[PDB]
DNA sequence: ATGATGACGCT
DNA sequence: AGCGTCAT
């Protein structure tokens, strides 16, 4: 009772850019703004593969991974922007650079963990503490939270009026006098996230959504509840009702085989149903670490820290060669390894200038035709010089003998070069 | 014939 | 070391 930890020790946000690649292309090309549009990679095969979709185009059913020719069937007026292609492969440099624009703004407010090209977690616990002292005991005005939803409220007209009704019920109940109230801490966290999101939009033109809660899993779930261009506060108290109809696969790390096995072995559907099992029962089905994690998570409790990490730990370059394009001669394999190695050298050289580090290991991964796995084979070698001809030759040497005989058999459907094991320089 | 990319766990 | 899982 008095010794039951409630997982309310931190304020954590997750910031997620809305249709990110689309916003990057729309900033650059005003003719694309406020239109059904998508970002595509390649072009010759069925018009290219869709990677990102504006909310106007999503209303027609356009989705990621769809071929652009097929998307045009659902949305004949769909506008398209193409990803840059360099040395025969898609070149995402424009979007990584726009990502850095955003991450550098967020880093002004708190330590961030880069979660992907367009997501970062924020540990706001200290910023909230400082802000709670500056705001003496003053109440929090609804005007400081103009894009915030309070999940679960209102309880007991149009979209915006309902948002404000919920926000009013939340603020009216807040114990402003208690500087240790977790609900007050989340609310201040949301005020800071409003400021952070305003700064991102002012300084880059980009809109985003955010979740604010007590841990990373709840912040990530919260972020998706009201997209786009809104933020959502998930309090500890909101968790039982929210989890009572929340499919297990929606929780971060439960979207794959482990989540499917929770459903199958326990015969449940929703995250809240996990509360009925003991920690030992969950550890027996899913392992010590997974069971302890599940036991706490279904109660809204998670301790995974926001890691102080803005830079990737690996830098990689990959390309698929599907169907009849599979690489089937030694010259082909060697030419494409050179193309990937040239793009990788370019990124590594910029990384060494920008971030004062050198990679020391080169990982080479290939996929062989007829293998459903992401990678058929991984080998490593020393990365001593940032020279593309050397890296591609080393990569070849390391995979040479996977060839079961001028010809390459079986043909390669993927090539992957990854620079890893960075050291300060 | 979705991709390109990246983190981390298990052994 | 090398493979498997899960994610944007
Ligand atoms: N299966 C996926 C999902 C995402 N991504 C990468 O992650 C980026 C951002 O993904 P995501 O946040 O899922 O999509 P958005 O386009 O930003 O849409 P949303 O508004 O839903 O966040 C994409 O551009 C893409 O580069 C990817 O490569 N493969
Ligand atoms: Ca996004």
């Amino acid at each position: 009772g008095p010794h039951m930890a409630t997982g309310q020790d931190r304020v954590v946000a997750l910031v997620d850019m809305d249709c990110f690649f689309v916003q990057v292309e729309q900033r650059q090309n005003p003719h694309l703004r406020n239109k059904p549009c998508a970002v595509v990679q390649y072009k010759s095969w069925k018009g290219g593969g869709i990677i990102a979709v504006s909310y106007e185009a999503r209303a027609f059913g356009v989705t990621r991974s769809m071929w652009a020719d097929d998307a045009k069937k659902l949305c004949p007026d769909l506008l398209l922007a193409q990803v840059r292609e360099s040395r025969g492969k898609a070149n995402l440099t424009k979007y990584r650079e726009a990502s850095v624009e955003v991450m550098e703004i967020m880093s002004r407010f708190a330590v961030i963990e880069r979660a992907s090209i367009d997501e970062a977690y924020v540990d706001l616990t200290s910023a909230v503490q400082e802000r709670l002292q500056k705001l003496q005991g003053q109440p929090i005005s609804a005007d400081l939270l103009p894009s915030t939803y309070i999940e679960g409220l209102p309880q007991g007209v149009q979209k915006e009026g309902m948002r404000k009704q919920g926000l009013f019920q939340w603020l009216d109940s807040l114990q402003i006098d208690n500087l240790t109230s977790p609900d007050l801490q989340l609310t201040v966290g949301a005020v800071i996230v409003e400021e952070m999101r305003a700064a991102i939009e002012r300084e880059t033109g980009f809109q985003c959504s955010a979740g604010i809660s007590h841990n990373k899993v709840l912040a990530k779930l919260a972020c998706g509840l009201n997209k786009p261009n809104r933020q959502t506060l998930v309090s500890h108290g909101s968790v039982p009702q929210l989890f009572s109809q929340m499919p297990i696969r929606k929780i971060r790390s439960l979207g794959g085989k482990l989540g499917a096995s929770v459903i199958e072995i326990l015969g449940i559907e929703y995250m809240g149903e996990l509360t009925q099992f003991t920690e030992s029962q969950l550890q027996s089905h899913f392992g010590e670490k997974n069971g302890s994690w599940l036991y706490a998570m279904c109660r809204g409790i998670e301790h995974d820290p926001v890691k102080p990490r803005q830079l990737p730990k690996t830098i990689g370059c990959s390309k698929n060669f599907p169907g009849k394009t599979a690489l089937a001669t030694r010259e082909q394999v060697q030419w494409w390894l050179l193309q990937l190695a040239q793009e990788l050298e370019e990124r590594l050289t910029k990384d060494r200038n920008d971030n004062d580090r050198v990679a020391t290991q080169l990982v080479v991964s290939i996929r062989v035709q007829g293998d459903k796995r992401l990678s058929s084979l991984r080998r490593c070698c020393a990365l001593t010089r940032y020279d593309a001809h050397k890296m591609s030759h080393d990569a070849f040497t390391v995979i040479k003998n996977c060839n079961t005989s001028t010809e390459w058999s079986p043909p390669l459907t993927m090539l992957f070069l990854c620079a890893t094991k960075f050291s300060a320089s």
